[PDB]
């Protein structure tokens, strides 16, 4: 009877870090969604199982944030259309809110089958005070605190031996260090 | 009048390969109990092949879907952890864990069975008149006996024996097209 309102945040999460969690939590809470899943892609190569373990530790203590593993099980290079075709078929009770960066919204016409895809999901853009919100696609907008941490920067910091504390959750740091990830 | 939880079946197994008895079990268990859906859940040859056969087997049946969480974790997956994640992923869902009646008496040896039994409802597949010592509450579903096992299919394929009607036609094709099981 409940039509579930569930956010989806895609990406590689290579590794997961603070901005991923703030984006997901704030976008979903600000819109009043029921839950947000971080959905790691299989190939955008650090092992998928490593990225999955880090993610699960990152959202461990938070019932609001869960992990959606379908792209890691399906393997290959699942296009977003195929992923939400299967997710909407598995979950006919669910309205999906696909959360993307405001800078990603201008590349929407490059997405495979984007026209069919806007029929399956609701696109949620993260507003940047550095651009308009105008676009042909049916996108709704949310504000979230600017957290300018990138996984690229995190990886080089790890390679150089620089601190990543508080930029990355403690248990994720522990896993990175125990497993020697990212040239550690 | 209030919120109805969705009522969802889960059939675990290896599905190496999926065959007609898997499909009869999932469909009979779910329809006879009035469930909303049944998911076949392969445990963790290549996992991608088992996945592709499962998806082919259930393509034309919107009642049967595939649950791939155990393939994604990529490791020995204890039913407790699996059902932990799914109930937390789907707190609005009552889960029905379908197992063969012949495994039902072995449930108390499962990892953390007593937290599991508060997390799901066990459904016991049974041929009428089957008896077993099971002093755990179980939802029993009668199903015609269909004595098809993946071991027999695999070796039928390894011997060139026919498997028509024991295995869905689209699964036979994919097996053939891929050289699966030493064909
Ligand atoms: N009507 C339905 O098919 C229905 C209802 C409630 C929950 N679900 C959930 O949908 C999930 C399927 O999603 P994934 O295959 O991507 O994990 C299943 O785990 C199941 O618990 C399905
Ligand atoms: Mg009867």
């Amino acid at each position: 009877e409940k039509k579930k309102q569930v956010g989806i945040l895609g990406g590689t999460f290579n590794p997961v870090h603070l901005a991923h969690l703030v984006m997901a939590e704030q976008a979903g809470r600000n819109l009043g969604l029921d839950r947000v899943f971080l959905m790691p892609s299989y190939q955008p190569t650090i092992d998928a199982k490593h990225r999955l373990n880090m993610l699960e530790l990152a959202v461990e203590d938070n019932p609001f944030l869960q992990i959606e593993t379908i792209e890691l099980a399906r393997g290959g290079k699942s296009y977003t259309y195929d992923t939400m075709k299967e997710l909407t078929q598995n979950n006919p009770d669910t309205d999906y809110y696909f959360i993307i960066g405001g800078d990603m919204v201008e590349y929407l016409p490059k997405w495979y089958k984007i026209d069919e895809l806007t029929s399956m999901v609701n696109f949620v853009g993260i507003r940047r005070p550095g651009y308009t919100t105008d676009t042909p696609y049916p996108v709704i907008w949310v504000d979230v605190p600017e957290i300018d941490i990138s996984s690229t920067k995190i990886r080089q910091k790890i390679k150089e031996g620089c601190s990543i504390r508080y930029l990355v959750p403690d248990k994720v740091i522990d896993y990175i260090q125990n497993e020697g990830l990212y040239e550690y």
